[PDB]
């Protein structure tokens, strides 16, 4: 996963692919 705001979590739309 990529990480779109850089928090050290994947939620939302990061977990879309
Ligand atoms: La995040």
């Amino acid at each position: 996963f990529i990480d779109t705001n850089n928090d050290g979590w994947i939620e939302g739309d990061e977990l879309l692919a």
